[PDB]
């Protein structure tokens, strides 16, 4: 449980990242699937926070099985894209509580990320 705050990316930084995946970093979604259904940034994963806020410190195995992903390493930098409200910073402190200490955030909401033209950003 490192006392580091995440990194803030823009976005600029986050259309870098879906244009061109890098394997150390990863974009985590915190939405719910239900909301994911609307609008999914490519190349993200997603971890819904309220549903499953114990989600990062699941077993591998079974992490794959309710996921259907791998188990990120914890040395991979995850993301957190904003939802509205608390969802990303309470992710990323869960992050945190479960080893993963080289974290992200991109303070955007999806619709902010849309707004900006991020719909037509694919890699």
């Amino acid at each position: 449980f490192t006392t580091k705050a995440p990194k803030i990316y823009t976005f600029d930084q986050v259309r870098n990242l879906v244009e061109h995946p890098n394997d150390k970093k990863l974009l985590v979604d915190v939405r719910e699937p239900k909301e994911v259904k609307d609008y999914k940034m490519p190349t993200t994963i997603n971890i819904p926070v309220n549903s499953a806020p114990g989600a990062l410190g699941l077993p591998e195995k079974e992490f794959h099985k309710v996921f259907q992903f791998a188990k990120p390493p914890h040395d991979k930098e995850l993301i957190f894209l904003c939802a509205k409200g608390v969802r990303a910073k309470t992710a990323e402190e869960l992050a945190r509580s479960y080893g993963y200490e080289n974290t992200g955030i991109y303070p955007g909401s999806i619709t902010e990320w849309l707004a900006k033209g991020g719909a037509d950003v694919k890699p």
